[PDB]
C-alpha cells in the first residue's frame, strides 16, 4: 500500500518540445510532423497584450519573422495559419520523433499529465485536473507559455491542453490544440473571472475507493443512502451532483472492494457533515478530488 | 502563483528501462552502457524469499538462465556479478540511449524523481523523498521491482535509488546502484522494523518560504526566536533538529523573501503549537516536508 499523485512518462512528449521566438516574446511550442503549435500571443509585445487585434498584428508578420529552435536545430518556417488562439507553423522538416498522437478536448473532472517547459526545454512534469470551471491549479511561471498536457494511451499521446495564461488568483487557463479555450477566457490581459469552482464528486469517491484498497478504512460508515439524499447534501458543500453514469464508472471499484457506491456516498455524506476531525486519509487531511476512477484503476491494478 | 509536487522529465530514463526474467520471477532492470542492473532477488522463487542464500542460489545460475528484454530486443548476457543486493549483467550491446550519468547515494531529506515500471515498461513518474528512517511512502505494486529514482542535473542523470521491497506498513526500501540498502534492511521476507520517522524540518521551512512567495502568508507571526528555543520545541513534535547548515541552505530564501530564517522558525513554532485550525497553506492542510530548499528554488525561479 501507498498511493501518490503520478504522471505519465514524458519522454514521448519531450521529443516534441521546441522554442518559438518572434521578436521580444519567446515561448514553447509543440512540433508534430511538419507543423509547430503554440499560443498565438507570441506575436505580441507586452504592450499589445493589453488589448490585441490578433489579425492586424499577425498581418504584419512573415514566416521569416519567426525563429523556431529545437535544442540547436533551426527550422525554416514556410507557412503560418492562426487557428483561434493557437498559431500553426509549417516547417521544412517533419519531426523525426513524432509519436502516434491525437488531439482531444477533455471534460471537467478529467486529469492529464503536464510537461512544463522554459524556452523549448522540459524542466518538469506533473499530473493535474481540469476544474469544473475550466481552470487548473498547477505551477507555471513566465516562459512556461506553450507547455502542454496530455494523456498516454499505451502507445498514443492524446494531447488535450496547451497553456496560455495565468489568472490573478494563481490558476491557469489555456486551449485544446485546435486553439479553443477551455472555459470563458480570452488571450488578453484584462480582469477575467475564474467563476465558482465545485468539487469533482465522482473523483472523491474514486479516491475513497483507493483508500479502502490501501488499508485506510476508518471512515467506513454504519449507514447507507439513496442518490437524491446525497446529491441534496452535495449541493450545500459545492459538490457536483452524481449521475447514474458516475455510478457506472465507479462500478469497477464497487466490484473490487465489494462496496456498493451508495454505501460510500453515505460514508462521504458523514465526512462532509462531520469534517475529518484531525485524522488523515491516505496521509492527506482533506478530500482529494483530482484522481479519476480511471486513474485509481490504472494504479490499483498495474498498467 | 500555484505550486505542486513536480518530477523531473523522465524521457532520459525511459531509454534505460529493460525487463529481466530468470525463471518464474521477472522484474525491471536498468541498462546502462553494456551493463544491466537489477535487484538480486530475481534469482529467487517466492519460496527462497523466506530466507535466501544469495550465493548458493546464484551459484546454480549461468548467463543463459537470464532473459533480458528491451521492448522486443534481446540481449545476450555474457557475465554476471552480484554486488551486494544488486545484480550486474554484462551484455553484447551497449545501450545506444545511455545518457550522461553518475551513481550517487543521497541523504535523508533529499528528494528525487521515480519512474515506476512493470515488466520493462514505464507506467508512471512521481517525485518523492528519502525519509529520515531511510524509507519512502510512494506507490509500488508487484512488478515495479527494479524501478529507479534519480535526479537530473541539466544533462546528467544522477541515479540514487533502485526499488527492492515493501514493508508491512506500505512504505518502501531499496538500494543505491552499488546495491547497498538505504537503511537497516535486507532482501528477505521477514518481519523488519521501519523505525520511528521524523519530519524533515529544513524542507518544511522551505515549503513555507514557497508559500509566502505564492501569496499564502496568513501564518506570518508577530514574533521571532533563537535556534535552541525552536529546536527544543522541534524535539517534542518529532522534527529533525536544525543545524547552521540548514540555515545557510535556506539563506537564498531569506534573501528572496527578505525574511530571516528564525522569523520563519518562529512562525513554525506557533503553527506547531497552535495547529492549523482548519485553514489551508498552499491548499494542503498539513505541513508538507518533501520539498527541499533546492526544490523550492528550482520552481521559484525557472530552471
Ligand atoms: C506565460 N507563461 C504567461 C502566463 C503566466 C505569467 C506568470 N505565470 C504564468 O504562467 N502568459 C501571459 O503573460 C498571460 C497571457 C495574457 C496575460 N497573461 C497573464 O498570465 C496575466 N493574466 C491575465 O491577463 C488574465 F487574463 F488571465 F487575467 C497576468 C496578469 C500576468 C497574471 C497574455 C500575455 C496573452
Ligand atoms: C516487488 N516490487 C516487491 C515489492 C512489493 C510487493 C507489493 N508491492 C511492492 O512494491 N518485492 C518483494 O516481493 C519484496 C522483496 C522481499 C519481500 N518483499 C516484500 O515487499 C514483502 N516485504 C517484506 O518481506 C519486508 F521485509 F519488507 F517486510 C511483502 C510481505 C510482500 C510486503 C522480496 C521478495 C525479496
Amino acid at each position: 500500500s501507498g498511493f501518490r499523485k503520478m504522471a505519465f512518462p514524458s519522454g514521448k512528449v519531450e521529443g516534441c518540445m521546441v522554442q518559438v521566438t518572434c521578436g521580444t516574446t519567446t515561448l514553447n511550442g509543440l512540433w508534430l510532423d511538419d507543423v509547430v503549435y503554440c499560443p498565438r500571443h507570441v506575436i505580441c509585445t507586452s504592450e499589445d497584450m493589453l488589448n490585441p487585434n490578433y489579425e492586424d498584428l499577425l498581418i504584419r508578420k512573415s514566416n521569416h519573422n519567426f525563429l523556431v529552435q529545437a535544442g540547436n536545430v533551426q527550422l525554416r518556417v514556410i507557412g503560418h495559419s492562426m487557428q483561434n488562439c493557437v498559431l500553426k507553423l509549417k516547417v521544412d522538416t517533419a519531426n523525426p520523433k513524432t509519436p502516434k498522437y491525437k488531439f482531444v478536448r477533455i471534460q471537467p473532472g478529467q486529469t492529464f499529465s503536464v510537461l512544463a517547459c522554459y524556452n523549448g526545454s522540459p524542466s518538469g512534469v506533473y499530473q493535474c485536473a481540469m476544474r469544473p470551471n475550466f481552470t487548473i491549479k498547477g505551477s507555471f511561471l513566465n516562459g512556461s507559455c506553450g507547455s502542454v498536457g496530455f494523456n498516454i494511451d499505451y502507445d498514443c499521446v492524446s494531447f488535450c491542453y496547451m497553456h496560455h495564461m495565468e489568472l490573478p488568483t494563481g490558476v491557469y487557463a489555456g486551449t485544446d490544440l485546435e486553439g479553443n479555450f477551455y472555459g470563458p477566457f480570452v488571450d488578453r490581459q484584462t480582469a477575467q473571472a475564474a467563476g465558482t469552482d465545485t468539487t469533482i464528486t465522482v473523483n472523491v469517491l474514486a479516491w475513497l475507493y483507493a483508500a479502502v484498497i490501501n488499508g485506510d478504512r476508518w471512515f467506513l460508515n454504519r449507514f447507507t443512502t439513496t442518490l437524491n439524499d446525497f446529491n441534496l447534501v452535495a449541493m450545500k458543500y459545492n459538490y457536483e451532483p452524481l449521475t447514474q453514469d458516475h455510478v457506472d464508472i465507479l462500478g469497477p471499484l464497487s466490484a473490487q472492494t465489494g462496496i456498493a457506491v451508495l454505501d460510500m456516498c453515505a460514508s462521504l455524506k458523514e465526512l462532509l457533515q462531520n469534517g475529518m476531525n484531525g485524522r488523515t486519509i491516505l496521509g492527506s487531511a482533506l478530500l482529494e478530488d483530482e484522481f479519476t476512477p480511471f486513474d485509481v484503476v490504472r494504479q490499483c491494478s498495474g498498467v
